[PDB]
């Protein structure tokens, strides 16, 4: 798994080198603030990408970027493009129309994209966590799962389905991918046991109304701030973390950012730590409800957030509390939540870029 | 598109007429009370089946039924078995391990089934709604969708994905199947835009904790009765309807069973009617929340209950109220709930038997 990030110029020069004299997949991982776009080739995977700023905060700006690449890149390179797959930070329909976005305006339309980078019949727009799910599969496919994912706790069902150690393979069962970052992303890597095939199913779990436990007052406190029935993302996100911190300090310390709160928690600050426990309590509730609804074999937490918050999961008291909340469901009296193995990304890797490429394989 | 229930001996006879001198698919629709098993052949879908009482109330009695069938049947008939698929009223893993079940006792195990009816590599056990979802596909493939399904309302997304009228085909989009009957069943017919294929993913939406709207007291009341945080099935089931009717009458009238309540409502009783609106209010919350989480193109309400309570859905007032509640979600401010086309089964049909066959065709 190799990704190199280059200026657009160094990018152009890299693609003229012998190693890149080969069929290419155009890929793009588009976020609310930036996009990484470039080319990917083949059991190792090799991507070379350049970073763009989404300064105009508008999804149509990608069209301008694609043009730039086509004009600035030699035709010899562009003609090697066998497939073109990008991902965007919002719901996508028909792999062709993405929108509406929370942090960008406009609608991503595959039909308005240049066929030089998006060949007809071999092109797709993915949801970011749909690409991430494909990304998880690409890690598994390269026999390197244990290098990127660590077991948080092993579920009851793993040994029933798998002889190998937890975390060593994705496993022949449904894998629910959760990404608590800017937005709360989710996807279901469904497993069809009749053909032994994994299939990525995009979800919007973050946007469901939170069902209560013994926390009606806490939920109502947020309800009154937002003037909206809180959804999971409202508790599990940067603003969620900031909310949890305000609720812990109650005025006594002025507000700081989610980023600042995460830093303080890394330094042992009791208030920030408790905010972080709160944030994860709600993440574990997404997990327990989804564990029932989707009956997954595994749940995998992914993203730079998860990797960088390793200090939090490393702590056995934090981990035991998350485990307890994961089991906090009425259906656990039948063992449903206990079936599931939870894993977390433990090493940095842009799953989305790998996923766009992995998806391109299935179009080609 | 037809199914004749026959006696065991006159099943054996029926399977000698020349029209049934074809490869056969063994199928079985296992309910809590009765199981219908038999054989299927082909635009045209012809099935003939015999019924068994599940009077051991034990899922394992099936093997005796299987054994009997093979004993009381020609080797000219058994030799034409190409596939074998049955469905059961509980979760199933690996398409081969069914249960534990809320209704029956034991575990359905494909490995303990006779290969004469279940040719290895061409057989499966399905969850009941997993089969239902396959049945919905089969109806659509037989170009007879509009004969069995009526539109309750057309969603915003339909005319952009399909040029055919709503209700006339399943549609090239995800279809969430809900079966609000004795239990609450749910499955997602996922549409894969990469390869234009539908796949059926089993769900357990019924067992999710109910998120609130403005009904905290009503939920607390049931919570106190059940001594369990209510899930959608608690509000949307037989037990659910009985609860709604009781909260309506407040001991002013006698307590009535679900069937009693249903009948009374059809006759025009105001209290029973109020109970059924209450029930459908919670059914619509399953739909609005799943509309966000799973982003379906359609939602199809299936089952005998649904056909038999056609009177309820035909009332323009009840339907308007259902529609209103289907859009009662904070995400509707973005049009998410409005995207979805709702349909209901309007004519009797064992989708599950048809589903077992349709599944079989993917297995051969
Ligand atoms: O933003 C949403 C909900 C839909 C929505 C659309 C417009 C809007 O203004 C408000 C919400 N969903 C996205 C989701 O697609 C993505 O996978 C996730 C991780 O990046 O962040 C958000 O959860
Ligand atoms: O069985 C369950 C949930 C697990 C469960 C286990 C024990 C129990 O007492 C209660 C529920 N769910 C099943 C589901 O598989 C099925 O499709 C649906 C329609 O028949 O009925 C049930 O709701």
């Amino acid at each position: 798994m190799n990704i190199k990030e280059l200026s657009l110029h160094e990018l152009c020069e890299e693609l003229k080198t012998p190693a890149w004299n080969v069929p290419l997949t155009f890929v793009g991982d588009v976020g609310g603030t930036s996009a990484r776009m470039g080319f990917v080739r083949e059991d190792s995977v090799h991507a070379c990408v350049t970073r763009y700023s989404m300064k105009r905060k508008d999804i149509t700006e990608l069209i301008e970027f694609f043009n730039e690449i086509i004009e600035l890149m030699p035709a010899s390179v562009i003609k090697r493009v066998k497939a073109g797959v990008i991902n965007v930070p919002g719901p996508v329909t028909g792999g062709a129309v993405g929108g509406p976005f929370n942090n960008l305006k406009g609608i991503a339309r595959l039909s308005d994209y240049p066929k030089a980078l998006f060949p007809p019949g071999r092109s797709a727009i993915l949801n970011d966590l749909e690409a991430g799910g494909f990304g998880v599969l690409a890690v598994s496919d390269a026999h390197v799962f244990s290098e990127y994912f660590g077991v948080m706790w092993e579920g009851t069902q793993w040994r029933t389905c798998e002889q190998e150690p937890a975390g060593s393979v994705i496993g022949r069962g449904r894998c629910l991918v959760l990404a608590p970052g800017t937005g709360l992303g989710s996807s279901l890597i469904y497993y069809n046991p009749m053909n032994q095939q994994h299939i990525v199913v995009p979800l919007e779990l973050g946007s469901q109304t939170i069902p209560m436990r013994k926390d009606i007052d806490y939920i109502q406190t947020l309800h009154a701030e937002l003037k909206l029935l809180p959804n999971y993302e409202n508790m599990v996100s940067g603003a969620g973390l900031e909310f949890h911190y305000r609720q812990v300090v109650r005025g006594s310390r002025p507000p700081c950012s989610a980023g600042e709160i995460a830093k303080l928690a890394s330094e042992g600050d009791a208030n920030a730590c408790k905010a972080m426990k709160k944030y994860h309590e709600y993440l574990m509730r997404v997990g327990s409800e989804a564990s029932m609804a989707l009956l997954p074999l595994t749940i995998v937490l992914v993203g730079d957030n998860i990797v960088n918050n390793a200090f939090f999961y490393r702590n056995p008291q934090n981990l035991k509390e998350m485990h307890r909340e994961a089991l906090n469901h009425e259906m656990e009296r039948f063992g449903f939540q206990s079936r599931v193995t939870y894993l977390r990304q433990k090493k940095l890797l842009n799953l989305n870029l790998m996923g766009c490429y992995r998806c391109g394989l299935d179009l080609s």
